[PDB]
């Protein structure tokens, strides 16, 4: 069984923090990231996904709530047991912008990748 | 402002309630999709999420873990006040497929759109 | 009909003009933004792309090399025709902003989508 | 460096050779997939894009036309120049499957990366 609980980092360098899973397969935690649009101004911001329960690579998603930004970013992916043995989450996310008018949607949500390994 | 909780209709037909917004912007609520790969299983699933708390249109993410398949979706997007004084969620979404190697994660995942209003 | 040749209009208001399409379903054309990171500096920007030729409902993809900026958008999608015979492409996009450092990469491409429907009246 | 001329591939393992890029930037290629959703059926298929000229880490974009399916591929992304000289291509995509009914067209599209560097060794 590959489970999201535990201490990851990412292929930009960033650091997240993951709790217990419980019961229904929800979770929260905490993520610093390496990168960011205004990178002076980076604080440690909380998480909270769901992850299917019984599957060994489960699918799984989260929402990070950025603590320093009017953004929002939702991660998505899968975590697997590699060729050694060893977990790795492949994941998609999209991180989604504050625009101040609905006109402007178009503009707000960027596309990309991640792979996480343990800390 | 702009808040999730309530009843809520997509594009596709599809409804959700979501309920209280807790102190740290956080949602439980429930999916009903009304199209699927396979649309002969469609069962009530669960989701959860955070919205910014201050922000009169706040940008928001939300999981949605269904409960008839080994599939995840993420939805980011914005709660808007249109020009009329009603609520609309812009959103983009991840649907992420469980794939049985890492080697096919390539395949795994599809991205859209949704606009929802008031049921 | 799904000939992509001609004029077409998207939801946010930009324009487009496609050429003739080729024997192997490829065509150019340009592309009149109407919106930007910087909307003071649009001005007519080429497309290249190809469609399914013998597809009734064809997918297809093009290519706009934005003449005003160092991004590039790229657009795919499928012609569908209407129960009444109306042509709609339904597309989705990728942007991509150009970045110094490959480091900075995860940054620079954002999605999006666009329904467009042939130019309905001439000037 | 990062004119796209040349023979690049991808770590899923596909190959592209893409031809002469002119003035305007344009370019056509050739693309053979090493993933499919039906692999039995893969065969060489022809892509054309452009990229920006002057640039010298370049954007571009370019349409794959599936010559075994009735889905297209379209590319974004951006050549670097590494710290060594080594040209890296970085892009994310969007692969369109074909659907017979505007209501289904929520389930076309795909989204992914791929990182391409040039070809390292000829036969
Ligand atoms: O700058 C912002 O607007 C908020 C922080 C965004 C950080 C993003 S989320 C996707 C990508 N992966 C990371 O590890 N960090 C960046
Ligand atoms: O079929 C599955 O694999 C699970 C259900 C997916 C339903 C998707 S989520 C994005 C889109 N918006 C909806 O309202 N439903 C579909
Ligand atoms: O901002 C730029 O540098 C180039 C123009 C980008 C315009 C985008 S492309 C996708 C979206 N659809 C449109 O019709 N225009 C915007
Ligand atoms: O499956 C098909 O009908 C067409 C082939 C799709 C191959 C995709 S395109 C994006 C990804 N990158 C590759 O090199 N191949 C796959």
């Amino acid at each position: 069984k590959c489970s999201l609980t535990g201490k990851w980092t990412d292929d930009l360098g960033s650091n997240m923090t993951i709790g217990a899973v419980n019961s229904r397969g929800e979770f929260t935690g905490t993520y610093i990231t390496a990168v960011a649009d205004n990178p002076g101004n980076i604080t440690l911001s909380p998480l909270l996904g769901i992850q299917h329960k019984r599957a060994s690579q489960p699918t799984f998603g989260f929402t990070v709530n950025w603590k320093f930004s009017e953004s929002t970013t939702v991660f998505t992916g899968q975590c697997f047991i590699d060729r050694n043995g060893k977990e790795v989450l492949k994941t998609m996310w999209l991180l989604r912008s504050s625009v101040n008018d609905i006109s402007d949607d178009w503009i707000a949500t960027r596309v990309g990748i991640n792979i996480f390994t343990r800390q």
